């Protein structure tokens, strides 16, 4: 079995790991197996695609929240070459998706994604978060915020928090270890205008490998001194 190879998109073996991971997220990816693959191409055109299936797959795990429900302004902060944003906004295509690089080419890339895979509502950009977060545009502008693999949760928490308008969430995803990285954490976010929701653990669908979703509430303004200027919350974290 699964041994079609296909000279431009996902393998036989490839789709099959992708709606196998899927349906054990309870998604069913059928209608989406298309854009994937062809996300997938582009990936390849800027063993190997078992490790973007599993990318895929770790994105879309946001859906094991109930966070995703109609057209919410949604922040991927630090997108690289749009994960979790473009996995999200392809499965769930209503909502309105800003996805933010400070490295240029990521961001070129993640736009000629948008355009070939023709998805709308979505527009990635070049900017710093600590720069952005400043600017009325962007300052409690989203309903929602994402990030992956950016910062440990103390300086991500003044990365993400200012985005988000009040009754807001911010959702860090998070590898097997975060303990140490939690454990100071609550009065960091009370500086900032947050709280800590829940922390959910789970095990991804194919490597079984431990992750936990950390959920950032937005309960009150973040007080003008935040975030700090670029690279200061990396250098001086607030824990
Ligand atoms: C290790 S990559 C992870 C990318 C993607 N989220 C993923 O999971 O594959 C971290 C990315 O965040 C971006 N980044 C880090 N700090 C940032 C900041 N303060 N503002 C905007 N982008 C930032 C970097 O340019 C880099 O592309």
């Amino acid at each position: 079995m699964f041994h079609g190879k296909h000279p431009g998109g996902l393998s036989e073996r490839g789709r099959a790991l992708l709606l196998e991971g899927g349906k054990a997220l309870g998604l069913d990816l059928k209608p989406h197996l298309e854009a994937f693959s062809r996300l997938y191409a582009l990936l390849q055109e800027a063993g190997e695609e078992e490790v973007v299936v599993k990318h895929f797959l770790d994105s879309l795990t946001l859906l094991r929240l109930p966070l995703w429900q109609g057209p919410l302004r949604v922040l991927d902060l630090g997108t690289g070459a749009g994960f979790p944003g473009l996995p999200l906004k392809i499965v769930r295509p209503e909502l309105e998706l800003v996805l933010v690089d400070a490295t240029r080419k990521k961001v070129a890339f993640v736009e000629r994604a948008i355009e070939v895979l023709g998805l709308k509502g979505a527009r990635a950009l070049w900017g710093r978060a600590e720069v952005l977060a400043r600017e009325a545009g962007h300052r409690e502008a989203y309903a929602r915020a994402v990030a992956r693999a950016v910062a440990p949760l103390c300086v991500l928490s003044e990365l993400l928090l200012p985005f988000l308008e009040v009754g807001g969430a911010a959702v860090a995803m998070k590898g097997p270890r975060v303990e140490e990285e939690l454990a100071p954490l609550p009065p960091a976010l009370e500086r900032l205008g947050g709280r800590l929701g829940e922390v959910l653990a789970l095990q991804l669908p194919l490597s079984g490998e431990a992750r936990h979703l950390v959920v950032l509430e937005k309960t009150a303004p973040t007080p003008p001194a935040y975030p700090r200027r670029p690279g200061v919350p990396e250098r001086h974290p607030l824990c």
